[PDB]
């Protein structure tokens, strides 16, 4: 058909009320009289009576004023009856479109937006965002589209233009350059946006932006030059501690700090970090000794764990120690294997004119010479002159000399000041003597009757040699009760027989011999004698 345009109406309308649309007629009418109505939503239909029609001339009306915001269209169907009561024509569609009109004022989309930066980053770096919203049109008007701005950055200090925003995105970025966390952390700056780009209305929102950290700063000393005092052996110790302060972030890596002395000496140092107030904790690495040095001047710098966002200045520390002193033991100087010395020697003679040493020169401390290992009593001491003489009576041959020695220790005292011990061996070599004489092995024989064989007989001596070289067997009262001596040709054994059939049992002979000389005198190797014929058997 030829339909019917929709039809266009204000938003927000006002004037005298009614107001006539449009007027429609049945051209059925010559027959009776048609009754004009209409029916949908704004019509019978919720929002009832928005609009309503003349029964008789046909006129549609608008009632009151619309928001398009709350219904932007509607539909209506158009009527048309007899007086009779039958309907004349098919219903008609009916369309009203109402146009927008700028009522709405915009609104951000939170009421706070937050942000944060690094201090020192570049300018021309993005860092928050912000929305907002109006709700009239803004597709075919400006009465919906914003455009955002800014105009009041608090901390209007170091300058203020920190930022700018995308008028049209709303983006925030850094423009200036001079942010310090240390300083000024947090800015505070409003925000506006309007209807029509920038044109129509305005509003506030708020946006506030902290500023993460960065290693602005260095770590400072608060002494620049310490002292302390040292003992020299213990040790591994505590000699003092150090001062700081970073102004960076506390809990922060650009906060704690790192040492290191320039140079170590003997390489006898160790420092830690503490997180105190992270001191500088230094010790001694591997004690020390002395009366060697007392003083040490070294230098300590420090770092942060993470390096330096900046060209920064490195300080040190320099410090001066001093070693106290402890006084040690002393020593005799060797430990003596000295005096060759022979067993003659007249008790109360000089062996060993001995001396030891103390290590502190501060020496006005003396000290007394004792004596100490054991076994028994021969030699002695002046305690105030450490000299070892000789008394007693002492033999090579016998007893607690084990290989040719004698060992024995003694001791020395560290007095004057403190106190002191000094262990020193001592071994001396004896020397030989020809002290005894030539003895018979065995003391007692079993001889037999009818023809007793040789009585085998040797010969020992307790000196060393030459002193036990060849011998001179004697026979003194009874050379001849019948005995006769002999030597064996091997040089030690002595042959003895008797030269006489003589009788039974129990009965000795004198016996003596010689070495050098020494003529010993022995004796009597008894010697009992029971019935038989000629091989030494057992007796009875
Ligand atoms: C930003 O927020 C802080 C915290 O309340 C406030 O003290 C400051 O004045 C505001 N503006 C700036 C630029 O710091
Ligand atoms: C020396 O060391 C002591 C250790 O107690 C310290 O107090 C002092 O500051 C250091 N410097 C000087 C000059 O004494
Ligand atoms: C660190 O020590 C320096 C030296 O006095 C001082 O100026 C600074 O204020 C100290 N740091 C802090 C946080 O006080
Ligand atoms: C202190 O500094 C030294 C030197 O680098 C380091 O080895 C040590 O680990 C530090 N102490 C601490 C607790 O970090
Ligand atoms: C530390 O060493 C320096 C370098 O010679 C010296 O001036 C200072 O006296 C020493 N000790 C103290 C107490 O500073
Ligand atoms: C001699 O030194 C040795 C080796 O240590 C030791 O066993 C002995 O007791 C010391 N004295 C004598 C008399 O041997
Ligand atoms: C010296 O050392 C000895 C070790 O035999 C020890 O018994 C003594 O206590 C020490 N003397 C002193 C005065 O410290
Ligand atoms: C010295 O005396 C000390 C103190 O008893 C002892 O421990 C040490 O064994 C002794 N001997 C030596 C050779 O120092
Ligand atoms: C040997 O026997 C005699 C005879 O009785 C006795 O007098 C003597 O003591 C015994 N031994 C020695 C070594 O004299
Ligand atoms: C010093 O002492 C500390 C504590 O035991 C140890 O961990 C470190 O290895 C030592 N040396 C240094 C150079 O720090
Ligand atoms: C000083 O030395 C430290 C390392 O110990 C270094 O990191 C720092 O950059 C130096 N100072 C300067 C101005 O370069
Ligand atoms: C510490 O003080 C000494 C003496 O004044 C100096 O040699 C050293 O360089 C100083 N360290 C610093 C960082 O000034
Ligand atoms: C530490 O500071 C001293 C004096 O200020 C300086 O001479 C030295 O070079 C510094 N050490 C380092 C490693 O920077
Ligand atoms: C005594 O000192 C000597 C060093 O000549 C050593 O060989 C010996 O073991 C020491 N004896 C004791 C008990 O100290
Ligand atoms: C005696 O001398 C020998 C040879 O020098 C030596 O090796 C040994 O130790 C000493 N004493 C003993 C019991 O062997
Ligand atoms: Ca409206
Ligand atoms: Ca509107
Ligand atoms: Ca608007
Ligand atoms: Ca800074
Ligand atoms: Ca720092
Ligand atoms: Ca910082
Ligand atoms: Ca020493
Ligand atoms: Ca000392
Ligand atoms: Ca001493
Ligand atoms: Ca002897
Ligand atoms: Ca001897
Ligand atoms: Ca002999």
């Amino acid at each position: 058909d030829w339909v019917i345009p929709p039809i266009k109406v204000s938003e927000n309308e006002r004037g005298p009320f009614p107001k006539r649309l449009v007027q429609i007629k049945s051209n059925k009418d010559r027959f009776n009289k048609v009754y004009y109505s209409i029916t949908g939503q704004g019509a019978d239909n919720p929002p009832q009576g928005v609009f309503r029609i003349e029964w008789e001339t046909g006129w549609m009306l608008v009632t009151r004023p619309l928001d398009r915001e709350e219904y932007d269209k509607y539909v209506l169907s158009s009527h048309a009856v007899s007086e009779n009561g039958s309907p004349v024509e098919e219903p008609m569609e009916i369309t009203i479109n109402v146009i927008d009109q700028n009522d709405n004022r915009p609104k951000f989309t939170q009421d706070v937006f937050r942000g944060s930066v690094r201090e020192g980053v570049q300018p021309g770096t993005q860092v928050m965002a912000v929305s907002a919203t109006d709700e009239d049109d803004n597709i075919d008007s400006l009465n919906g589209v914003l455009s955002y701005s800014i105009l009041k950055q608090d901390p209007e200090e170091p300058i203020p233009n920190l930022f700018t925003i995308n008028r049209e995105t709303g983006v925030i970025s850094l423009i200036g350059t001079g942010l310090d966390r240390e300083k000024f952390p947090e800015y505070t700056l409003t925000v506006q946006a309007t209807d029509l780009e920038g044109a129509g209305l305005s509003v506030e929102g708020k946006a506030i932006i902290q500023i993460t950290d960065a290693n602005d700063n260095a770590p400072i000393f608060d002494p620049k030059t310490y002292t302390a005092l040292v003992p020299e052996n213990e040790i591994g110790f505590e000699v003092q501690r150090l001062s700081v302060t970073d102004l960076d972030m506390p809990g922060t890596p650009a906060w704690q700090a790192v040492y290191k002395i320039r140079v170590n000496e003997g390489g006898f140092f160790n420092i830690t970090t503490d997180p105190e107030s992270n001191q500088g904790i230094l010790t001694t690495a591997k004690g020390l000794d002395f009366e060697l040095r007392k003083q040490y001047v070294l230098q300590i710098t420090v770092e942060n764990a993470e390096p330096f966002s900046v060209p920064l200045p490195t300080s040190t520390a320099t410090v001066t120690v001093t070693v106290e002193d402890v006084n040690e033991a002393p020593f005799f100087v060797p430990a003596v294997s000295r005096v060759d010395v022979s067993e003659d020697l007249s008790r109360g003679e000089k062996i060993i004119s001995l001396v030891a040493q103390d290590p502190d020169k501060q020496q006005i401390q003396k000290l007394s010479y004792f004596i100490g290992n054991d076994p028994a009593r021969w030699l002695t001491v002046n305690k105030d002159n450490g000299i070892v003489t000789g008394n007693g009576n002492l033999d090579r041959e016998s007893e607690y000399v084990k290989n040719n020695t004698y060992t024995v220790i003694m001791l020395v005292t560290d007095d004057g000041v403190s106190v002191g011990t000094g262990t020193g061996t001592l071994i001396l070599h004896v020397l030989d003597v020809n002290d005894n004489g030539p003895v018979p092995s065995p003391r007692v024989f079993t001889m037999c009757d009818q023809n007793p064989e040789p009585q085998v007989l040797t010969i020992s001596d307790a000196d060393i040699p030459p002193n036990t070289y060849p011998y001179k067997v004697s026979l003194s009262h009874g050379s001849d009760l019948t005995w006769k001596a002999e030597l064996d040709s091997k040089g030690t054994s002595m042959l003895l027989s008797p030269t006489q059939q003589l009788k039974k049992g129990d009965y000795s002979i004198y016996v003596l011999l010689s070495d050098a000389q020494n003529n010993p005198q022995l004796t009597v190797v008894n010697a009992t004698v029971c019935s038989c014929e000629g091989k030494a058997i057992k007796c009875q």
